[PDB]
């Protein structure tokens, strides 16, 4: 899946996911709707946290 580059934070107090500089990451979506490039995608952690999360701040295995 993906791991954490940087420490992520809910960017918004909605819906989105935590992450401490080091951490790991599981993502599905890409672009979300079509599929273009950009950084952001979707996650699972633990299985505990779901959300978002921009390409610039995980990993890629």
């Amino acid at each position: 899946f993906a791991r954490a580059l940087y420490d992520f934070v809910p960017e918004n107090p909605e819906m989105e996911v935590a992450l401490k500089k080091g951490d790991l990451m599981a993502i599905l979506s890409k672009k979300d709707p079509l599929g273009r490039d950009s950084d952001w995608w979707k996650v699972r952690t633990k299985n505990g946290n779901i959300g978002y999360i921009p390409y610039n701040y995980i990993e890629i295995i």
